[PDB]
């Protein structure tokens, strides 16, 4: 997805 890869926020975006 979009923020699959870590360290974002939302990681089930």
């Amino acid at each position: 997805g979009c923020c699959s890869t870590p360290p974002c926020a939302v990681l089930y975006c």
